[PDB]
């Protein structure tokens, strides 16, 4: 490998090779040579080096790696049954390496080398570059595509004050004053907002929209609108959308289905969070015929069930059923 | 150590990143490990696998000592501390001439100026130098058989690099003196082939045309009729040709003697004696100079000296002088 021995390695004895293995792990030995842990594998029988590692199922282009795992990333080089990669970050959370990665003294290493993950299971995930590496860590960070979930098909985005409702519509009492991708203050206060972690500056500027529901929301976005810059109202927005992900979460993995949510491809994270988000969370009673395919794991079925809702919204149901399909067609699923 | 695999060593591809321990055939107590393609020889206190156990240092003076011009040597790189040694193995039984050159490199110049160097014999034992610079004077006191810069001083055969007839009409030698050259190259019963033969570059043995051969009268006119002077440079390796040569001749009769030791592994300054004593006197020095040749092959150093300052043949500075060589070098624990 180039540059083997520059930058740094996340988490006169040492000119030799000190050989260890990784405690609580099978098939990993790790030599240490020059203070850097380098990972070998062999075909061919041997002392000091791992067998060969099976090349994971999971997709390098659109894939992700469970938010609640750990990982190890390696750069390196291999051929015909020899493979000697310097690791970069040893069973370091997503959100770590993500930031290892991006420092300047790595850049070297990473841009000249072969660049795969050790996953948990002993798997591996060999990419075609470090920036096709960098974006499936970005993918397997968040819980789910804010972008997709912002986008006019979904919750869209008003970063101006609105009120989704009309004085005739069903819901209109109930309604209150929305930001960003349907944050809506009716039933919220300064204080909740603070706790939920909304920074000091944005929170202040909502003073007047808190608590207004009905008549008094309608109005006061027909008189005194106020826009929030985007990057303001996405913040806020990603706050909620992320917040409410964990209730999805809870539900899914309370259910015990033999898999947790993080282990759950993006899109269908979103395309679950995106119905809980819209009809209420507790998906067992307000989407029912969506969740008994979710804990069968059925997710041809479940492609099925989002076509087969009509409740007013079918248009957004389909398209949550095409996130899932997506997964299906890319071998996510 | 710093800059470890930052050089050359004179001695499909992914797996040179595994470390490859191997012995060194033909040689005890020599286990090398090459990490990165680079021969790295450690040694350990207690008894490791892999590595070699503590080496014992040589009693050779690494101020003013040599090696055998005839061994071939080791050189390393490296750190050491609490009985752990790791040394980059820069040379690998490679001749002193080979270690000159390779150690001169631009590569090593980096590695060298930032470790401790050191020799590892071919018995097996080492010698620890203070800095790069005093491993490089060891190794060109080591490579030249008798020191050409003492041969060449005014106390000895002296250098003088135009054509000169160190004689005269009335002196009892003014015969057989022929045109002479740098340190006492004497061209009286010598050839243009001759020189040629010895090594002499066709472009000084060019210049010399018509001095060759020229003896007494003849010698001394042509000196004083038309001299000749050469460059330092062309003088000095014309010399050096010469002594070369000469030391040799001593050194095969000195082998011959079968004195429990060769010519080789004399301190440099007592060999350089023996050959200037020689080269003034005739290289057979059993019969032209016995009470130095009796003492030389007895060994016995002190006499040795005493022979060289009790010889009476006109020319008792330059014996004492001779004396005064060997002399140092019992002074300084090489003899």
């Amino acid at each position: 490998p180039a540059f083997l021995f520059s930058g740094s390695t996340l988490s006169i004895t040492i000119a030799l090779p000190h050989y260890v293995d990784l405690p609580g792990r099978s098939n990993f030995k790790l030599m240490y040579i020059m203070g850097f842990p380098i990972d070998t594998e062999m075909e061919k029988d041997s002392e000091y080096s791992n067998k060969i590692r099976q090349e994971s199922k999971i997709s390098k282009t659109e894939g992700t790696v469970s938010y609640e795992q750990k990982i190890t990333v390696e750069t390196g080089q291999e051929k015909d049954g020899v493979k000697v990669y310097r690791v970069m970050v040893l069973e370091g959370t997503i959100a770590e390496s993500i930031e290892h990665l991006d420092k300047k003294e790595n850049e070297d290493i990473l841009n000249n080398n072969r660049n795969r993950i050790v996953l948990a299971d002993n798997t591996v995930i060999n990419f075609d570059n470090i920036s096709q590496l960098k974006e499936f860590l970005r993918r397997s960070v968040n819980i789910v595509d804010h972008d997709i979930f912002s986008s006019n098909g979904f919750e869209g985005f008003n970063p101006t004050s609105h009120f989704p409702s009309n004085p005739s519509s069903d819901y209109f009492n109930s309604t209150g004053v929305t930001f960003g991708s349907g944050v809506d203050l009716g039933q919220r206060s300064k204080q909740d907002l603070l706790n939920d972690g909304v920074p000091q500056y944005i929170a202040d500027r909502l003073d007047g929209y808190y608590m207004l529901r009905g008549k008094e929301a309608y109005d006061k976005v027909r008189t005194a609108p106020l826009t929030l810059s985007d990057n303001e109202a996405h913040l806020l927005s990603n706050i909620y959308i992320d917040k409410f992900s964990h209730k999805i979460e809870g539900l899914f993995n309370d259910a015990n289905i033999g898999l947790r949510f993080s282990d759950l491809p993006l899109r269908t994270r979103t395309a679950l969070v995106s119905i809980g988000y819209q009809k209420g969370f507790k998906l067992s009673r307000t989407a029912p015929t969506v969740w008994n395919k979710v804990i069968a794991k059925d997710w041809n079925g479940l492609v099925n069930a989002f076509n087969n809702i009509v409740d007013g919204m079918s248009d957004r149901r389909k398209r949550e059923g095409a996130l899932v399909q997506k997964d299906i067609d890319s071998g996510l699923l």
